[PDB]
């Protein structure tokens, strides 16, 4: 459907000669998705007028007016090209000449060159939003999106779900946390915890450190769920800003689910666990 | 033929988990004419070794060595990727693993991706030589060339040869000079001149500014010819870097042609024709 690159050339009426009166034209160049426009001049000789109101070269992509362009040199009103570039907003650019009645000096016009380029999805944009959770690569006409190692592509295919479930504990002590713990807990993920021990013993769960998951100031815990689920009974969910009393348990058997939402930077917590008989 | 985009991921034996003893493993990437091959490595994690002979992962280009990567951190003799970007020599570059027969710690290997992208062509190289003679216009897999007003591009769709031709004088004086003197002339342009004036005058023709004409020593004018042709005889062809005596024709028409070859930055002749009767 789009086999061929697209590129081409732009010529005022009559060009490279004078170019005529009362002339109202236009080109309307688009470009496959992922891709973008670049125009620039390589001549540029139009009447000059007050905001180009008589003669004028005017670029527009969508809604947006991206130049007005008059004359032979820009002034505190009006603008000329000159070495400039010209990049449409999406995969199509419209440019319009028009010229009024009359010219006084044998004006002769223009010539401009275009091509599609491709749009680079994972710019740095030095302050807004990337698309993809970890690492971005962009392709022509496209991108897509990776995870670190532990991680899997969610299937928003943007997100990185963390690889936390498949925890297995059977020693009589130990330490597990939310991924990347101290550091803030990944999103979209559900993590399961297994502490599976012999018939004889109960275990003891601490939460240690720090405990901050996010938290409803009404609804308690709609967002990230950390869920505690032993032989006797379940607790939780457990959300907030403060470490959650000592659970003693009188079974050997415990999982642990903590699931979470697209978004937050909190830092999630730490439990370690104990037994005894 | 080329009708998807050139994409995709490079990983080492396991990844990402521990990779094997004794292994050897190639993928050779393409893409089509006019683009070239970026790489960069999310993942690099390998056996260090002097010139990385254990193991190593090399980037090779044609004939062209551009990358032999081990280890963790680069040394005095080892290079690891890091966050560099490797582009390929032409539209292809191919990837080596090998493993030789031991791992003391656990190496998780490494995670590559590459793409195509264009080559520009028109790029600035600051101190080479530049594709097309006037402008040049890069698009995606390629890039064409273009001259400026009162030019043609010439068969070799590079070179730009001047509209020197269709110039003819009526008048009783005036000038003629080669395309833009007193700046050098351009480059395989053909320039006829014409001089018609009534059966009862006689033309005389001065050099009068500059002279300066491609000239071989051996050979007199193969490069660049300046020919005069009246109706009595024919002068020239005239080369060097003097000006030429003055020429008195006995006839009223004189036809001088003006041609020259793809090389050489001479600026050229001027010549002031007056007549008497
Ligand atoms: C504009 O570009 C041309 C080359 O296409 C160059 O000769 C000229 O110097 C440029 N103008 C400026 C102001 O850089
Ligand atoms: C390498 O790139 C990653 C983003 O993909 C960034 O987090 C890291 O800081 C970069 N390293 C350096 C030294 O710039
Ligand atoms: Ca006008
Ligand atoms: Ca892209
Ligand atoms: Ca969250
Ligand atoms: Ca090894
Ligand atoms: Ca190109
Ligand atoms: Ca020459």
């Amino acid at each position: 459907k789009w086999p061929e690159p697209v590129f081409g050339r732009l010529v005022s009426p009559g060009f490279p000669e004078k170019y005529g009166n009362h002339q109202d034209r236009s080109w309307t160049l688009t470009a496959p998705p992922g891709f973008r426009l670049r125009l620039y001049f390589t001549h540029f000789n139009l009447e000059l007028s007050y905001r180009c109101e008589y003669d004028f070269v005017k670029l527009t992509s969508g809604t947006k007016v991206l130049a007005t362009l008059c004359g032979q040199e820009s002034t505190d009103t009006e603008r000329a090209p000159g070495n400039d570039t010209f990049y449409s907003l999406g995969p199509s650019l419209k440019v319009t000449f028009h010229s009024d009645y009359s010219n006084e000096k044998p004006f002769t016009g223009f010539e401009a060159f275009y091509a599609a380029e491709d749009v680079d999805e994972c710019r740095t944009s030095l302050g807004d939003s990337v698309p993809c959770d970890h690492y971005c690569h962009n392709y022509l006409g496209g991108y897509y999106c990776s995870c670190r190692v532990g991680y899997i592509l969610h299937q928003n295919k943007h997100t990185c779900s963390a690889l936390c479930s498949g925890q297995v504990f059977t020693g009589r002590s130990g330490f597990l946390s939310s991924p990347e713990y101290p550091q803030p807990y990944p999103k979209l993920s559900s993590c399961a915890y297994n502490i599976r021990l012999e018939e004889g013993f109960s275990i003891t769960l601490d939460f240690v450190e720090s405990f901050d998951v996010e938290m409803h100031p009404e609804a308690q815990c709609p967002y990230d769920s950390l869920k505690i689920q032993t032989d006797k009974r379940e607790y939780g969910p457990f959300c907030g800003k403060t470490l959650p009393p000592r659970i003693e348990t009188d079974s050997n058997k415990v999982t642990i689910t903590f699931t979470t939402d697209e978004s937050g930077n909190h830092t999630g917590w730490k439990i370690h666990y104990t037994s005894t008989a």
